[PDB]
């Protein structure tokens, strides 16, 4: 527990950018875009205020477009006299993927008329796709193969609190290591996470910070309308905050809390709000109805485990269940738990052999242990129990690739 | 119930079943067969013949099919097993778990075939385990396949019994003759023997 993220203070106008929203579309072969912001303003509205989005490539100004506040009509009621859409062409972009992370950077400026700025706000802007047709996770039209792997936010001396340093030596690890994304399991992560990504290249699951694993049934909080308030608030906040990021590719409800009414409630609005990712979600059998996405946990590659109500098929069989059409990425797979990965290459087969075989997300980074000192203040890595703690799981807190100290195993 | 047009030895194999001019014969051979054999209850479904590639014609003699007997699926085997004449991807010889990526026709492993993107049929092998003289290796691998996937439901072996016939001996002793025993040429010699159970039906 603690205040283990940033504390700052941020200087706004009165009249201030109060959000925008970034988004690209394509033709066919993408070798035409057009980019559309939507900003709104908080303050007062003025005839002379204006917003200007502009696009660079580099040091190119490719594009630009101004216009007063006033969007289009919306209902019967008019439209938001506080916001305005811009929509920039832009001729054979340069995209943006895991392999080349091309980025622009769009610049919002609130100002007036006659030139003045009150104040400019601006983002890393990533051209890129993400749709799933016919079955398959497409990006820039192309089918992705996910060599991913799931990373919680550790360190060995300072918990949970994360730095720069270490995200950077985890981002080129994990593309050393041949990984081109990343699983948020299970809250969205501290912001520069997002913008390494961007950068260096990796795809991004984002996850709501909602996992109720210990109830029982384990849906028993996810189906009672009584939490829809508090369990959407993790979810809309996370996708305002994050929505511009382009390494952000799907979007996940959450982790191992049974499947109920409000993820369905919650999947829909995100559907709404945000057409441009899959959503997908695991928990009650991770074939429901709040995912685009068959997204088990631990299912084998031929071996089924067909537990009542929440059955794990093998991959390959589940895939071809009558009616099932969606493609598969395993949410967590190839458990690194100690000595362990004896059968990874199993599934890397049949992801090469199944088209709708897409890949997965390795469970997991790195271990979590934790520093403490001997008699002699010579550290050694510990772990549940080692503190006091009880109940507590053992060495069950170390699954990953590589040691807390980033040393692979 | 399959119909009697087998085209195999053309080049391509669709070469008569894609020629409108062929589309008469063909009809008949079709539209006769449907008009003799549709009140056995037996006959659960309809065939429109074998390796004669996939043509227009299968095409629209599998949709008259489809309107004169709406109770029966129609399925076709030639070119590829999935093609749009047939309601069921009915292969020959796709093995379980190795694909055989030929072009045009490709045989992929029946598994993995079931879950190729927008495939929604159920896979029964036209052939399957060809029992010619010592064979039915891998048999087994089959069965487990059929029985964990549900869209995998069966097949049909290759095949019954051995087509030998008999000839006799200088002392008038039968024998069990093959291809080419007949002075016959050209021949494919013991290809005709493929069956579970020799001609008088002692199994093998
Ligand atoms: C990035 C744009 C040029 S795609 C453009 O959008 C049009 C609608 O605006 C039509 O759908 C065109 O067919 C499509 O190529
Ligand atoms: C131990 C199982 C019954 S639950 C299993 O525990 C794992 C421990 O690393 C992970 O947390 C998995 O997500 C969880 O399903
Ligand atoms: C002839 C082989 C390379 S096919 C290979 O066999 C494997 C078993 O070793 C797997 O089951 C694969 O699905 C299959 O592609
Ligand atoms: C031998 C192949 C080139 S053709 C192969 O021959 C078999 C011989 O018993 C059967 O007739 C099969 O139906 C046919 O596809
Ligand atoms: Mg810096
Ligand atoms: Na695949
Ligand atoms: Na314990
Ligand atoms: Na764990
Ligand atoms: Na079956
Ligand atoms: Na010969
Ligand atoms: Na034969």
């Amino acid at each position: 527990s603690g205040i283990f993220r940033d504390v700052s203070l941020l200087h706004k106008p009165t009249t201030q950018i109060s959000d925008f929203h970034v988004a690209t579309r394509f033709n066919d072969d993408f070798s035409r875009a057009v980019l559309e912001a939507e900003v709104q303003m908080c303050g007062e509205l003025r005839d002379y205020l204006r917003v200007t989005v502009s696009l660079w490539q580099g040091e190119t100004q490719v594009a630009s477009g101004t216009a007063p506040f006033g969007g289009e009509i919306i209902d019967e009621r008019g439209g938001y006299a506080d916001r305005v859409t811009l929509r920039l062409n832009v001729e054979n972009p340069k995209l943006w993927s895991a392999e080349i992370p091309n980025l622009y950077r769009a610049v919002v400026e609130l100002h007036t008329a006659d030139g003045t700025l009150i104040e400019a706000e601006a983002c890393d802007v990533g051209f890129r796709e993400v749709r799933i047709e016919n079955g398959l996770l497409l990006l820039n039209g192309k089918p992705l193969l996910i060599r991913g792997v799931n990373r919680h936010e550790h360190h060995p001396l300072h918990g949970q609190v994360m730095d720069e340093q270490t995200m950077v030596q985890d981002i080129l690890l994990m593309k050393q290591n041949n990984f081109n994304a990343v699983r948020c399991s299970h809250y969205p992560n501290h912001p520069l996470w997002y913008t390494l990504c961007d950068r260096y290249g990796l795809y991004v699951v984002d996850e709501a910070n909602i996992e109720t694993n210990g109830m029982v049934p384990m849906n028993r909080l996810t189906d009672d309308p009584r939490w829809l308030p508090a369990m959407s608030e993790r979810v809309t906040r996370m996708v305002q905050r994050d929505r511009n990021h382009p390494s952000v590719i799907i979007w996940s409800l959450g982790n191992e809390s049974g499947h109920g009414a409000n993820h369905d409630a919650l999947y829909r609005w995100i559907k709404s709000v945000d057409p441009s990712r899959p959503v997908q979600y695991e928990g009650g059998g991770a074939d429901t109805t709040a995912t685009d996405i068959i997204c088990p946990m631990y299912a084998r590659v031929d071996e089924d485990q067909p537990f009542p109500a929440v059955p794990k098929w093998s991959i390959k069989k589940w895939l071809s269940l009558p009616g099932e059409t969606r493609p598969l990425i395993l949410c967590e797979y190839a458990h690194a738990m100690g000595n362990s990965l004896g059968g990874f290459a199993k599934y890397w087969q049949a992801f090469r052999q199944y088209p709708r075989l897409q890949g997965g997300f390795v469970w997991d980074w790195v271990d979590q242990s934790l520093i403490k000192y001997d008699e002699n203040g010579n550290p050694w890595s510990a772990y549940g129990g080692d503190f006091g703690d009880t109940p507590n799981d053992r060495q069950f807190c170390m699954n990953g690739l590589v040691f807390a100290d980033r040393t692979p195993h």
